[PDB]
């Protein structure tokens, strides 16, 4: 609906998958090795794309 201008690295809508995935599930994400690998191999990317994505998202993208 709103936003636009979003698409760089992390496959196509992968970051949207990861984001929409972790976000919605920010209350208790911590995608285990299975979930991480799953999403990673689900887009056909590379876990480091996932491995890293959540590595910084686990930083608590909230109010610090």
């Amino acid at each position: 609906s709103s936003g636009h201008i979003e698409g760089r690295h992390m496959n196509k809508q992968a970051t949207e998958i990861l984001n929409e995935y972790f976000y919605s599930h920010l209350s208790n994400p911590y995608p285990s090795e299975e979930a991480k690998e799953e999403l990673a191999k689900k887009c056909g990317i590379t876990v480091s794309q996932v491995s890293n994505w959540f590595g910084n998202k686990r930083i608590r993208y909230k109010k610090n």
